[PDB]
């Protein structure tokens, strides 16, 4: 067949055999789109989409797959955090034969008896076949389209059995991770992190009832280190140390969450009948797809991503107001790891909650009541110690602020003091080949400010709990509208200066906050283009759809 797509970007490799035994693939040429390039690529976070079972009329299913895929994990906290600080390169790998039709592929992807999906070495005698993406792949892209522009070193069909590790090590600090979409409805998945011997890599299906949700799931294994919440087993030392968001220390005090638990969903459970792994909840996306990140795989994740950029300072969960009953409120509250008692947790909050969708639940019975503004802060500086400033009052219907009798504001201030991350450099640090240990607590900060409602509290029905969290500059960091915000889609889109549209560029989408400005330095190039302006930055992104228009020359 002929490509569906533009080839004036591309890369070619030379794949002997031990990549290629059959020479199928012997010198393939991938044609190279942009989804995604918002900054320079030594500033965002490079991950690289191949397509598995494409033939070479299909890669415009395969373009629009990735972009639907992604699109849909950047949704999900806490990738949607960092949606604008990811650059995406889809690369057309073209296979002879489609997924579904079971002859040669690209990436020899074959389904093994466990439902996994794996590059299969054997398939074709392929003695290097997994080790594609660190050896061909990825130097061929961080020489010629990265911007680092880092010129390839060993010769991967040359290099002999020994030390053939090390000389490929950089790949995965140049590119934060590989994806592979397989053309296919087929419903599985599987992630393979080993950098000590070169894998960082997932494979996911296009078109299975799932794939969104499992493209965030392996995405989260591979980029954000996390841990299978469905795991079996039972974590000894080291390997207690070495787990994100897995633990087994049943003393509460001594749970390295210990700092999130009673905030939102965070009640350390058993994550089965009778199971010795312990999760820090029972809805989380890495134990049943149909879920979100909890509270702790959002905190890691976003701590892990910090690590790859160098603009991100703090992380601030989003606050929940609940009565303050003293129920789960000290440790000995959460002695009790069965799901029972995590459910009954999840019913005991919900009966208090006085935020979120939840705001309404306020009443006029409050006068006398105790409320809690809580939130989990981590300091992502390594040097500069923060204060942050929580204040919390009660709001009428119109706005004002509610009074006692006296006339004195129903408000309360309390600052508080984050402090530094000295453990950073133990947590996945640009370079790091794994994790092994790291301190849950440093840089964490539990914040929770206890308001007493006067007994003589002028109260009208209709009236609400508004808080805000503040930085020292005074900058509004959350408030009581954060919870329900509405997100509004933007498109980054690439253009000649004359209006045409750049070849090998598909601009992807991602939501920001309604009204977010979008503040961004453009990369300086795109392939060989130099960058003019840009159209859309610095003013509130306001509706569905927003383009923001960057302009090239030549
Ligand atoms: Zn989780």
């Amino acid at each position: 067949p002929d490509w569906n797509v533009s080839t004036e970007q591309s890369i070619q490799l030379t794949l002997g055999p031990w990549y290629s035994n059959d020479g199928k693939y012997s010198n393939p040429t991938i044609p190279v789109y942009t989804i995604q390039k918002t900054r320079s690529d030594t500033e965002n976070m490079v991950v690289v989409v191949c397509g598995e079972g494409y033939t070479k009329s299909q890669q415009g299913k395969f373009i629009n797959d990735v972009k639907r895929l992604w699109q849909d994990a950047m949704k999900y906290e806490p990738y949607r955090s960092y949606a604008d600080r990811f650059n995406v390169y889809a690369l057309c790998t073209a296979s002879e034969s489609t997924f579904d039709n079971g002859g040669s592929t690209f990436f020899d992807v074959i389904v093994d008896k466990y439902n996994s999906p794996v590059i299969s070495n054997n398939l074709h005698g392929s003695q290097w076949k997994n080790h594609i993406f660190e050896r061909c792949i990825g130097p061929e892209f961080i020489e010629k389209i990265h911007d680092a522009h880092i010129k390839k070193k060993c010769d991967p069909n040359t290099i002999p059995s020994g030390s053939e590790y090390e000389p490929y090590y950089y790949v995965h600090d140049y590119i934060a991770q590989f994806a592979m979409v397989v053309n296919t409805k087929s419903d599985f998945g599987g992630a393979y992190n080993n950098r000590e011997y070169g894998f960082h890599y997932f494979i996911s299906p296009s078109d299975s009832y799932r794939a969104s949700k499992t493209f965030a799931h392996e995405f989260g294994h591979g980029l954000l280190g996390l841990g299978d919440e469905y795991s079996n087993g039972y974590l000894l030392d080291d390997k207690e140390l070495k787990s994100l968001n897995l633990s087994s220390v049943e003393d509460p005090e001594k749970i390295k969450w210990r700092q999130l638990l009673g905030f939102r969903n965070t009640y350390t459970c058993r994550n089965a009948y009778g199971s010795k792994m312990l999760v820090s909840s029972y809805e989380c996306i890495m134990r049943d797809t149909n879920y979100q990140f909890c509270e702790v795989c959002r905190l890691q994740g976003f701590k892990r991503m910090s690590q790859l950029v160098k603009d991100v300072d703090l992380y601030v969960a989003t606050p929940e107001v609940k009565e303050y009953t003293g129920a789960y409120s000290k440790p000995s509250d959460f002695t009790d790891l069965e799901t029972s008692s995590y459910y009954n947790y999840t019913y005991n909050r919900n009966d208090r909650l006085l935020s979120g969708n939840s705001k309404s639940r306020f009443n006029t019975n409050m006068n006398g009541k105790k409320i809690e503004l809580r939130t989990v802060i981590q300091n992502i500086s390594d040097k500069n110690a923060r204060q942050l400033k929580f204040k919390m009052w009660i709001k009428h219907s119109d706005g004002s602020v509610a009074t006692d009798s006296s006339g004195n504001p129903l408000q309360t201030v309390q600052t508080f003091d984050i402090p530094v991350w000295n453990d950073k450099a133990n947590f996945w640090p640009l370079g790091a080949l794994d994790h092994i240990k790291s301190d849950f607590n440093s840089g964490l900060k539990s914040c929770s400010l206890i308001y007493q409602i006067p007994s003589d509290a002028q109260l009208k029905s209709g009236d609400t709990v508004a808080f805000q969290v503040l930085d020292e500059n005074g900058n509004v960091l959350a408030d009581d509208n954060t919870e329900t915000q509405r997100y509004t889609t933007v498109s980054i889109q690439y253009k000649f200066e004359d209006g045409s549209e750049i070849p090998n560029t598909a601009g992807g989408t991602f939501t920001v906050p309604y009204g977010t400005k979008l503040d961004l330095t453009p990369a300086k190039t795109l392939y060989d283009y130099e960058f003019i302006k840009v159209d859309g930055l610095n003013k509130p992104i306001v509706s569905d759809g927003t383009v923001v228009t960057y302009y090239y020359k030549n």
